[PDB]
């Protein structure tokens, strides 16, 4: 019935393929100085006067941060060091003075078409225990699960984002706030089934005919303004093994 809240342009279902390229892959700064991150679209992010280029920080063992939305927006909380500009194909974050605590992996995303997300920058200045969480043979299947509260979840689009070892972040599916609507890509479209509840606020991934190709950290993730991913819950890792 009434118009629902999407997690990507595109995936709009009511009446009312981009590739980003990210440079460069490593960036080492001195404290103090301007970091300066670049992300090039295979197709224009414009549409309807808005431009739906998203920047995140990562950490490691934390779940992307959102710093930059529709291109130029600071994310509240965000420090203004941080900046984004660019229209079109091409975007720019700016980081400066760069501070200590902004060492970490930086990605550009859209949601012009799906999500994707550009390869990352590893920005650095100047002993690891490594989870690998639940243990599946390929063939199998999983169900994964999040908790909303604080907010009215109903009115939200959800999603699951999946980060590979190699640190490549993929979306692999969006639910409308009502539910009403189900997106996938093509690598799972099939075998992952994205549900949720609104009473009880949880959203849910069912994961099967499982592939070693699976393996990943799995996020469940907030749609928030215009299309940004404006909260990542914590991930929980699946390893697809023999």
């Amino acid at each position: 019935g009434k118009i629902e809240s999407y997690a990507a342009v595109n995936h709009i279902s009511q009446l009312s393929d981009i590739v980003l390229t990210q440079s460069p892959a490593s960036l080492a700064v001195s404290l103090g100085q301007r970091a300066t991150i670049s992300c090039k679209a295979s197709q224009t992010l414009d549409y309807d006067g808005g431009t739906y280029m998203n920047w995140y920080q990562q950490k490691p063992g934390q779940p992307p941060k959102l710093l930059i939305f529709a291109a130029s927006n600071l994310e509240s909380g965000i420090p203004a060091r941080f900046s984004g500009s660019g229209s079109g194909t091409d975007f720019t974050l700016n980081i400066h003075p760069v501070e200590e605590e902004d060492a970490a992996t930086y990605y550009c995303q859209q949601s012009r078409e799906d999500l994707t997300f550009g390869a990352g920058t590893k920005l650095d200045l100047k002993m690891l225990v490594e989870s690998g969480g639940v243990l599946v043979k390929p063939g199998g299947s999983l169900k994964l699960s999040c908790s909303a509260s604080g907010f009215t979840f109903s009115r939200y689009a959800m999603s699951w984002v999946r980060q590979t070892p190699e640190k490549r972040l993929e979306w692999v599916a969006s639910i409308s706030s009502g539910g009403s609507y189900t997106f996938y890509p093509d690598s799972v479209k099939g075998r992952f089934t994205i549900s949720r509840n609104n009473a009880k606020n949880f959203l849910y991934l069912k994961m099967s005919s499982l592939r070693s190709e699976d393996t990943a950290m799995y996020y469940c993730a907030r749609s928030g303004n215009d299309y940004a991913v404006d909260y990542w819950g914590q991930g929980t890792s699946v390893t697809v093994s023999s």
